[PDB]
RNA sequence: AUUCUCUCAUAGGGAUAACGGUGUGGCCUUCUACCUGUUAGAAAUAAUGGGUCUUCAGUUGUAAUUCGUUGCAACUGACGGGGGGGUGGUGUCAAAGCCGUUUCAACCAAGUGGUAACUUACUUUUACUUGGGUUUAUACCGUGGAA
RNA sequence: AUUCUCUCAUAGGGAUAACGGUGUGGCCUUCUACCUGUUAGAAAUAAUGGGUCUUCAGUUGUAAUUCGUUGCAACUGACGGGGGGGUGGUGUCAAAGCCGUUUCAACCAAGUGGUAACUUACUUUUACUUGGGUUUAUACCGUGGAA
RNA sequence: AUUCUCUCAUAGGGAUAACGGUGUGGCCUUCUACCUGUUAGAAAUAAUGGGUCUUCAGUUGUAAUUCGUUGCAACUGACGGGGGGGUGGUGUCAAAGCCGUUUCAACCAAGUGGUAACUUACUUUUACUUGGGUUUAUACCGUGGAA
């Protein structure tokens, strides 16, 4: 098919996607505002709707305008490409200064350039997919865990690349292009050179074409490491190498060092940890040793795999915020006007908080459905929650500790709510749910039923963990994900 | 010969041995009581004779009854064995709870079962003795010491098995039985299965048959280690491996780890020390290092072999107790009735104490006999003392320190005795041996002679050490032991 | 040619050299005394001339007497050599007790014996020069630096021989003589045996013949190390071995240890440092690591080569002493009689101090000559100063720090001089050079000119460093040295 | 006599008084961008007396290629430590930190329990002094001779 | 106009006013153990309203084998953190320790020099919401038109 | 009865009263340098009673070789811990340190929060007692018999 048809199709698809998103955004904002008005009574702020700032700078950024004229641009681009005069327009870049990632500048490109880059990247990847080394990182996690279990003592080397994209040398890339027997047409080379453009060093960040170049640069390193006989995995901006012999790990370190010099890239000293030995807890080591290793939010050890501390902190933060927002925040305003005061042993806010916590943790599944699936009465279940992102966890003690934390936090929050209500002049200590001790919370809430459905049940990590383990055993990681 | 004759002979020998022992016990107790009556005067306690408690539980335990009827049991056992209905009776087990060894349960079996086990074990060992890897541990000590001296830097790995006997898997043993081309008759297999009996896991402790099974289980490990090329020695519940290359020691560690998993045995983390480098004192090491290694009460280092600290503590305890018992303990009783008070420059208790110390250290040999043997006037000497258990010691400084300790302790004990005697109302400061200073003790005691024999000489470790070294050089360790 | 002619020539050359030296000594002492008389006025001490004490003990030590009768000695020596009755006379030995080097005894020999030893050593070295392994240590420094830069991680082992000369075993040397296929005539062997003479162990120190023996003893060690594949360098009483594999370094350590036992030499434990890993700063190591290594006054690291701390301390000491001697010391005497007081904005002592510092640092070269050579107006320069001894330094920061130190010390010394002059009763604060602040010292001194030559310029290390680097790049180390 | 001769030659006899070196000057020749005074005298040139510049990395411009980085501008960026006290900004919710002004120290000392001295000196490489050559101009240094 | 047409086509002309989505309900069909009320009406069955169970490891018993661990009972063992104060046992020669009762804290906090706030929020993977399909029932959200 | 016999034989019948060990002495023989008392009686020898020596490393001397270190002198160097207090030298600019005299402690204790007891004892190898042989000299130890 002609170039124009393909360009038109890609531009149309991109515009339709962006429009769709925007529409969902404003509709959700309306629903949330409606709920907030009831929650905060007459102190609720008014609704505000915003449009992205960068849309104003150029008409091309705005999706609707591009949708209006999606034919002229395609023809002009095709003609400019045939004439070999095409050049991508300047991107919009905004820095994100932070302690981690430094400047962490991010760039966004106009819709036509992004569409062209995506099309070319897809074609190149399709033709050259076979000549490449082995969301699929989970299989690597399984392999490393199995190897770690097989022998207690393993040698590990961890390298953290710093400013990998920024320092790539164009001459090195030019050398790679001629060698390795890859298939690249003249037009593709022209487009790649056009994208590099003025930049003296480095490759553009935030573009689809860049990923292919990154894979291309590391082909020789992968071949050399495979020839050596060590095992390795590379994901994002990190690499891990493990072996059972000191000599091989030393040779791998030498190869990595020599490669960095050739390609003008530097390894951050602070982030890099160096060679170490991973051994079971309670056994001495003759060299520097560690008992746990982190990979993509997973903590791996000889005995078991557990969730990383930071993820646990985020989960605790979210649950705490939900409880605070629904129970304590509304009562600290100057005037309690428009709000509903709990009475006759009924509290709506407690129900709303419990439902939101259930949605965050499971996705809305009831305990009965999980039990039925486990027993075998039903054949299917859907996983749509925070737990889905960690399908391979096998540690039981941590989940129990988390469940205890949830129950205690709920009890303390309810007590503080009761104190504030008493301070405002209403005494509701006798009425439920303020009359229940910590030990009795689970059973009393479990028994209570509203409208024939048990909506007061406290969620438990262990039950979902059991369901996940059974699903994994009887199926595959790809099926679950 | 028929089975009955062999069974009869073994049972008779066991009964005669036990009887003999008992008779020696009671006779010795009588002699000791007679001496105690003189030592403690009229405060001496009366003699008490006891019989082992477990004898009462069953008639078979008692030796005399079994001696009375040693024919019927043999015939019945032979018939039951031929019918394949034989089963060993339950053993008597008494726990020994302690910090070291934990429960440390010990079991004793009746005389017929023990005789049967000994007979079968002897036959099996005789037939299968050749297919086994190399009181003979002393030769191993010589070899390791020579290797340690040859090169200053050596790599060592030490593993302490925990509950080795308890956790042996029967399935693994069954697998070993079929393989390895050993010669085992049907009756032997039947007896081994009978001994295992109800036990789900583990092998009986305290029986002769168990040792053969233990050697059988470790055959593959020994073959693999020999194939690797490292050198090792296994005695009791400990193993040592040494080599001059890091790679081999790492491979040996891997082999040991893999074997433990296969045979369901665990290595105690606390007792195990891990890989280390043994180097001469005053030289730095790049990894964890040690300057001394302990083996069966021996401390081995690059420079020399010396006695372990615990053994020295036991020797000090025994010598101190003997001096206290003969010099201080009799004078702290309420009434000094029936005792003899030192007078006219003569003290019997000092003579008795010195003679007991000499018997404990040498075995009763005089200094003259040792000197004659060293010079060559005589051709033979007998070694029967505490020193005999440590025939390879070559450290001279430690022996000198011990001799100084002995002289000082003797002087202090005599001074305390003099003070107590003065407190009771007798002043004997002028009379010997209370008039001698520490420096003059050895010479004055040496010169004094009673009945034409020098009985007041103070024993010296160095002289016996010289005699032992000369005997070892002119003979062999087997001859000395 | 006959033996007599050669002996005569060597003796004559030695005597003429020694005489020459003596004459230069006394003439220099006269000039220095003349300058001192002006510097210290009427407090100057009187001149004293001395002759070496050992000259008195024997007439042979004195050069003039040997020069008077250089013919008889040659004939007598030749006849005694032919008769095989020659024996060297006893040397004069004086101990130099110190913490470093211990007794450090040094021996001096009479002129004829030294001449004979030099002649024989030269002939033996000439014939056997080819059979030897690779002021030439600088090339080794270049090679080690290049290797260190090539790979960041390197393994190093350093051994310090102790009393190497003292403990050499004669039997070992005798064994070496027969083997290795060296060419040694009977007379040479006779002379070597004569030199060893009464000494039971060791070889004489301070004689030319000894060096050849030292090279001869280590031939086997060098061959073995080369066969192993490691790289090494031996200079004076130290050796360094470096490699990129742990196994090879361990084998080299074993070879060195085995050799020492065979040749009865010991390695000092304190001086020896053991195996270590040299890595770039800021990168972790799994074993003992260091970031800098010292060799013959040079400090070598991955980034650059810099001067050792001790040499810097000596340079600081010399510059400080020169400033103190010319500026402060003359004014602390009891009476300022015969001295010249600074007046009319002129100070001779400052000029003398600056000229002496320039002579010590450069050798007298002006800034203009260096600038002309750098630009290319002139083609040649001569290097004759302290800097010449360190021709390979490439560190710039250290030189800048040294220059700042020099300027500050000059300013402080001038201030103290002004205070002392005021204390004596003369106020010269307004007059130069006491009116200049630290910042303005360099420019004001630079501009000032006397007799058409700029003699007040402050020397700078960086300019000479640049000249040295340019000379090295455009020539060779041998040419510069 | 350190100069020259004789034999028994690792030591002994003789005969002559000079024999070895250092500083300064001279001469020979040896690698050197300019701009200006006053002399001389033809600008052939000299003679003297004053002053400025030289490096590295760019940014480009250029050109040139000689197929690369060359030669040029012109641009702009470098190019003389550290320590102890006082007092100002600005840094935060406190703070670190970063800037600037004024004082104290001959050096080791960015430290010792405490801090002064020393170059014919101290000790582990630690060591050398200014293109050469030749100067019976000139003044002096060992040891002799004379006395 | 985000709808539709025209050319010089990354920009320009026109013509019509509608054009994209969200919640709830409906319908279609799609994987589900029982025991009981009241309805209806024949127990063919419906209609609604209430309540219980589901996992893992054993111990065995059993049987069965299908040559092994199967299917069953029945048994008994699991299955919702941590921190600071008070007061009881029991632990020793002192003691650790182990047990139990009562109080304090919205979370990071098992900590900071000190401890409050926040979701259209914060940032390193940090990201998603409830079998589908179709509903001019019904109520609303951008941007237009009318005004 | 632990001694001896019988059968149903991991248990049952009988008949006799002795049956196993320890200390001391005796005898048999077994590897031992001298010098002296008193006995006896011929120095063949005995009998008893008193006292000394034995090792390693040298230095050499020697000799010898047996081609090396041998055998000898003779020389000189070794050969019985540690801790807490007081008081002397000498060590420095202070000091460490090295020497010497006097006191305290039954051992672990060169240490514990604190320090006493114990051998038919305690526990991780921890375990053995004095060339053998034979002694119806002599005195005693289990269990029996008699009573």
């Amino acid at each position: 098919m002609k170039l124009e048809q393909q360009i038109q199709r890609v531009i149309l698809e991109e515009a339709k996607a962006l429009i769709k998103d925007y529409h969902e955004y404003h509709n959700r904002v309306h629903l949330e505002s409606v709920r907030n008005k009831k929650r905060l009574g007459d102190s609720a702020p008014d609704k505000k709707i915003h449009r992205p700032n960068y849309w104003s700078f150029d008409k091309k950024f705005d999706p609707f305008y591009v949708k209006s004229n999606y034919k002229s641009i395609a023809r002009s681009i095709a003609n400019k490409i045939e004439n070999r005069t095409y050049l991508p327009n300047e991107p919009f870049t905004k820095d994100v200064p932070k302690p981690d990632g430094g400047i962490r500048k991010v760039s966004i490109y106009q819709i036509p350039d992004a569409a062209i880059s995506k099309l070319f990247f897809n074609r190149l990847l399709a033709k050259n997919r076979h000549r490449f080394s082995s969301r699929n990182v989970h299989f690597a996690i399984q392999d490393i865990s199995v190897d770690l279990k097989k022998n207690e003592r393993t040698f590990l080397a961890e390298f953290d690349f710093s400013d990998f994209f920024g320092s790539i040398s164009h001459s090195f890339l030019n050398e790679q292009f001629n060698e390795n027997g890859f298939y690249i047409s003249p037009e593709e080379k022209f487009i790649i050179r056009s994208f590099l453009r003025e930049r003296k060093v480095g490759i553009p960040q935030g573009t689809s074409i860049s990923l292919f170049l990154a894979n291309l640069t590391c082909w020789k390193l992968d071949q050399d490491l495979e020839r050596e006989g060590v095992k390795f995995s590379r994901y994002a901006d990190d690499t891990i190498i493990w072996s059972q012999e000191y000599s091989k790990i030393c040779n791998a370190f030498n190869i990595i060092t020599n490669f960095s010099k050739s390609a003008g890239i530097k390894i951050n000293p602070k982030k890099s940890e160096g060679i170490s030995l991973l051994t079971k807890k309670g056994l001495p080591s003759e060299i520097t040793s560690k008992n746990n290793l982190d990979f993509l939010g997973y903590t791996l050890s000889v005995e078991n795999v557990s969730i990383k501390e930071k993820s646990v902190k985020k989960i605790k933060k979210q649950i705490s915020y939900i409880l605070y927002r629904n129970l304590i925040q509304p009562l600290k305003k100057t005037s309690l006007a428009g709000q509903t005061i709990p009475a006759n042993d009924r509290d709506k806010n407690f129900l709303i908080a419990i439902c939101e916590i259930r949605r965050y943790m499971y996705g809305g599944l009831s305990k009965s459905q999980i039990k039925d699936y486990l027993s075998g009465r039903s054949n299917r279940l859907y996983f749509k929650g925070i737990m889905s992102f960690y399908p391979l966890v096998n540690d039981v003690e941590q989940l129990k500790q988390l469940d205890g934390w949830i129950v205690s936090v709920i009890y303390r929050a309810l007590k503080l709510r009761c104190q504030l209500l008493s301070k405002w002049g209403y005494n509701r200590s006798h009425n439920f749910p303020f009359i229940l001790d910590r030990e009795d919370i689970v059973d009393k809430c479990s028994k209570k039923t509203i409208a024939g459905r048990k909506l007061f049940e406290i969620p438990s990590f262990l039950l979902i963990h059991k369901a996940l383990q059974k699903g994994l055993q009887e199926s595959g990681i790809e099926k679950i994900m």
